[PDB]
């Protein structure tokens, strides 16, 4: 499984970070035009939140070198003119933020990539699929598909789960989210004059933020479609969200018979993707967890026998990183 | 109005602060044992959020020294020690924080101090009021009597006016919440063992929390009792709170008939008290801002007709201390 | 005196902010083409850290209007076209940061204003000048000029002064610099290539970086020309930096001659420009303050009596802001 | 070598955690009253900055289990009363940061422990020893010993390399330090009413401090007393300090000369204690290292052939933690 990354960012870089421990996938290509490969290795080999690449870095040939393999690299703005082809590139992890139509992305088809994974929600009808959830729903005939966003891969278990067991009539989830590129280090215009507050200085502020996450969940368990949205605050922190979910429901249940579902289903048919902890857990605890969400029992509770607050922790890097090699492997296999 | 405050701390400070700017209000003796003269005028003078005093800050004789004006300074541990009636005090502000009881509290009634306001939610069932909300229901007869939280503070207004019109069925709240004292610069043992997720680093951690702020709306609103209740993210932020209460109504509205029902509100019987705004505003646009809560108009949403998720901001330490100042006059006057 | 404003960033709109106090000097014009009237308003009325703008910012037909006061808002790539005569603009604050020499500053001059002021050290060999230290040399045939950065507005006051009287043999410098504009929130490439060390986040690390600041005061006296330079380390905080100047003095000295010497000039000539402190003061303290430099008498120390530690404060934000206007309106009187 | 621990903090936790992997050395006792068992096990699984610890740890029967390996918890006040001689301690880490005299360390050795290392510089005449420098001089008879600080571990090293070669004349230190435990979230009264600085908001503030960890360099160092000092500036920043020596050269050298010896005394003498880097760093990448000293060539620079600026980093709790191992297997064998 050769996979091509396009925006070698906070997710390009660690997707090929989680690459490198795993035999069944291989990153072959790179593409990003605002980086020389000198700039390029020292991005890759220093992290401020992950650390220091697990081994030697350095470039040869227009190459990059992790001990006895090549990586091709490109700096191209047109992703037409990128020459996956000549690299019999599989999968195109799509992560500049910047191409999230299936018109906009078709441009890796044309430069010879048989796949493409948008590593974020699509602006128009791409389908989206989120592991353990509605993976298996993929057929080989979709070149262009989205592994969602790190809060709906933290969403869809929890309320999968829930779901099955108990029915959701309504949800209302509130993220406090870490902080992204999009945003600014001193009070600015924001790109394109969209989202206002996301220019606003990230190192003092709480910023509200809107986020489709949650009414996306219909899109990957239809049975929720109309039942589930949120918003967002985004809080100065290096990594780490959380998904705070109230949420009615159908059959009546006390807090201790749900969390003992959610532990069923992380110990059982979710391993991987859901975790469960009982401890008393902070946000700093999640850095580098690979698993999409982790329920914290003793942070939640219930108002009655139908209305309760399910808190489930998620390293938005790291953990969706993981999932789009998951899902790379399973849409060419 | 003459006050005397126990505890110069975050609140005890800002207190001093706002009735400089009061011609109704004064405080006359400060107490802190952890604390000598010098030293509380220092940090009376600087203040990290708030600016420097706006003052040339003195002190002369053990006298501390605003102006043309002289306050009386002691440092007893036991409040108990301290000579209240002697500065003839008609308020004091116990925000210590570690006497929250009516047992506790009454030695300041020992002191000769005629009443006293917990700047915090009690320990026991001392009577709890809230600007705008329940304190005309205030009987001269209490001596003791708790300003609640800040959160409860920012809660109640707006659960009170939503709870007018449409009627809560009910409500789970979730408040990210800026630094307190009670946190940890670096991982440590949180004070007796409890709430250990507090003792982690301030700095770097988003800290989940529990908090009765959401339960104790009602006992200042008796008819909201059993349907309200939360929990707490503290996040590194100086100052600046956000409340976003998901609740569930019998009256159906649209988003934009419930906001407007705020500002009315705000306009009218809670001004002062509640504000609005439809502006894109981020944390640091409330800092020293008086109000108890600020209703965020496009931070929050609506689901469908029941079912809303109401955003609310505050300044945790100066709404908070001005809302000291107006339960001061009224239970004196 | 009308002053025009190319590049409304956080100089832009603090130089702006400035002038609306002051009674001899009025912002007639602003131009910036990444920020559309509306968003401009915004950025205008609410900072993150000088707060909400005193007064009600609007907009109609154009025009950006502060209470009933109409200024003029212009969209263009190209200052020729801006139309700065029309507004009988005698001085443009350049603060964009890409118009840093001769050439490109004078399309300032073509579009009608009379005289330049860059708000940045320049490329070429644009002549410098700091108030209180060399204004008095510049003559009115200089059309463009610059008022170098706000670590050369630091250090040259406490740099003349300790020269003056001592004389200073050699001199290295450290600034503990606030976050800017030119940082990232998360690691990332930093434009152009360009110091890769500033792309690394900025929430979370202590960042080196170059600054020819400390070599810039040799331009401005020319006496120490080769006899100073230095470094900075950039850190998670929103404004107020402090240079730190270790140096060896011809004519021996006691620490509190050399802090008596300042005090002197503090309280003296240089009262505006240069303040002194002997306060335990911290950086959130000069939040706002308007001199170029503050020296803190305990922070620093001797090690002999010709070998020194000086430490000095700037906002380097307002400081520096105010600086502009001053030099603005002396220029044109 | 039989390790006990008095005070389970940063450096108690992360000294716990460096004997882990090593063999030479074993903890076999911790004391910490300000703590209970479970919550002593929450701390030592979790950290905000190293990640969770590497392995299982539990309780029962009143010991603190690490896989098999069973660690005696006591909870005591009173050193003394630390039955430490009960389970062969051959030497107690003082990590306490309150028992930094050889009258208040002694009372380890009345409990049974053989010998002591104070995790902090002494309040007396207690005998310092800095790994590399000067370990070697220690003599058997020497019961309790320092360890310095972290910042002394740092400038020690290259203070040594320096010297020998070229020869110090004079020099002078800044330090930017990390966060430290001393320190307060929000403003408010440092213990004992010293250090007022340190009290204010670790979060938002550059704070400046006093130390005499420059000075100490001539404990260890002899040749060299009287001829160093510095200051401190702390940082909101999780670990990982810099240290900012300029400093005066009696033999004139190329900066590239004052690299190149650095470098051959990292690579071979003083190989595991000082390190070299020629690379873009910044704070973040040196968490968790474990030297005492990093040399960061790009960083700082020269004036002349005899002024030099010298830049290095350290990790002060990881790099710290380890050298207390160090000295506590050299002190024993
Ligand atoms: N970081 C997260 O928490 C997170 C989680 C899940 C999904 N995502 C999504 O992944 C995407 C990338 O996010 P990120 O955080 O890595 O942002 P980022 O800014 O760190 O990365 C974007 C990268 O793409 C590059 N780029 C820009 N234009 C390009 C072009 N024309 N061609 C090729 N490369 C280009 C940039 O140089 C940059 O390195 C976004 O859509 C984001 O929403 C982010
Ligand atoms: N800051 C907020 O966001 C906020 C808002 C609303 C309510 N409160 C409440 O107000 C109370 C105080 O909060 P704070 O943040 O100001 O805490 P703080 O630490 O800033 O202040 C407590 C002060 O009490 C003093 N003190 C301790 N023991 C004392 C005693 N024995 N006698 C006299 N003084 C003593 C301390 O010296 C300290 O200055 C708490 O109960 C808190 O819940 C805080
Ligand atoms: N903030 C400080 O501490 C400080 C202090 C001293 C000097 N400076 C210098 O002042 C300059 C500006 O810095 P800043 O901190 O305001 O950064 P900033 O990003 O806040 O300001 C830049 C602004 O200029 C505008 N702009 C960019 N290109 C433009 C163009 N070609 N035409 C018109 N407008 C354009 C942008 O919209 C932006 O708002 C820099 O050169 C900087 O070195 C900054
Ligand atoms: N943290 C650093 O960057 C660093 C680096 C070098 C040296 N040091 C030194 O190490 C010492 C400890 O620093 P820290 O950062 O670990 O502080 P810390 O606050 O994290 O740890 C101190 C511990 O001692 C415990 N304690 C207090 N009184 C006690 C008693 N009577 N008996 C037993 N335990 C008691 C506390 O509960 C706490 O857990 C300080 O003197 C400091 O100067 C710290
Ligand atoms: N360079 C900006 C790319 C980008 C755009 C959006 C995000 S998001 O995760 O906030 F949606 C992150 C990064
Ligand atoms: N001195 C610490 C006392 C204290 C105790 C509690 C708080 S709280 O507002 O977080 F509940 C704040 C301060
Ligand atoms: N309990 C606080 C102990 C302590 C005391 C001092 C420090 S210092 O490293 O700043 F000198 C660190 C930790």
């Amino acid at each position: 499984t050769k996979l091509g990354i396009n925006g070698f960012g906070r997710i390009g870089r660690l997707v090929f970070r989680a690459a490198f421990g795993r035999k069944d996938i291989e990153v072959v290509a790179i593409n990003d035009p605002f980086m020389d490969l000198n700039h390029l290795c020292y991005l890759l080999k220093y992290d401020s939140v992950h650390g220091q690449f697990p081994c030697e870095v350095t470039h040869a040939d227009g190459f990059l070198l992790i001990g006895e393999k090549k990586v091709s690299v490109f700096a191209e703005k047109d992703p037409s003119q990128i020459p996956w082809g000549k690299c019999q590139v599989d999968v195109v992890c799509e992560s500049t933020g910047v191409f999230l139509t299936k018109e906009l992305a078709s441009s890796h088809l044309k430069g010879g990539a048989k796949k493409v994974i948008m590593s974020a929600p699509p602006k128009d009808d791409t389908p989206i699929y989120v592991m353990g959830i509605n993976h298996h729903q993929y057929d080989t005939k979709q070149l262009i598909v989205s592994n969602a966003s790190c809060t709906t891969n933290c969403l869809a278990p929890l309320a999968k789960v829930i779901n099955d067991r108990f029915g959701i009539v309504e949800g209302l989830m509130t993220t406090v989210h870490a902080s992204t590129a999009n945003q600014l280090v001193v009070d600015g215009p924001s790109k394109g004059g969209k989202d206002w507050r996301a220019g606003r200085c990230a190192l003092s502020n709480i910023i509200p933020a809107s986020t489709g996450a949650a009414k996306a969940v219909g899109k990957v368990l239809p049975e929720l479609n109309g039942k589930l949205t949120g918003v967002a605050f985004r809080v100065p922190i290096g990594t780490v969200s959380v998904v705070d979910l109230v949420c009615r429901l159908q059959k009546p249940a006390k807090y201790e018979e749900v969390a003992l579902e959610i532990k069923k289903a992380a110990e059982g048919p979710l391993k991987g993707i859901l975790g469960y902890t009982e401890d008393e857990v902070v946000s700093q605890d999640f850095v580098h967890d690979n698993r999409s969400s982790i329920f914290d029992m003793k942070a939640g509770l219930a108002l009655n026998d139908n209305f309760f607050k399910l808190v489930s922790w998620y390293d938005n890097e790291w953990g969706y990183s993981n999932r789009v090699l998951d899902l790379a492997v399973h849409i060419t296999t």
